[PDB]
């Protein structure tokens, strides 16, 4: 991961947490797709399949703001 910075992660936290019901710092995949386009981007279906397969363990799960960005950096802008 060679990009992004401090301020960048900031805007990401507000987004990811914006849909984090538990408010503990974790959101559901269905919510990750939103925070994704909310930051100012818009990948494609194929891009989503790989993005989830790199984190999704089966069907539903609790995503973490950490791994969320720690991986999103593999396909951002």
């Amino acid at each position: 991961s060679s990009n992004l910075t401090e301020e960048q992660i900031a805007e990401f936290k507000e987004a990811f947490a914006l849909f984090d019901k538990d408010n503990n710092g974790s959101i559901s995949s269905s919510e990750l797709a939103t925070v994704m386009r909310s930051l100012g981007l818009s990948p494609s279906e194929a891009e989503v399949n790989d993005l989830m397969n790199e984190i999704d363990v089966d069907g539903n799960h609790q995503i973490e703001f950490s791994e969320f960005l720690a991986l999103m950096s593999r396909q951002l802008k």
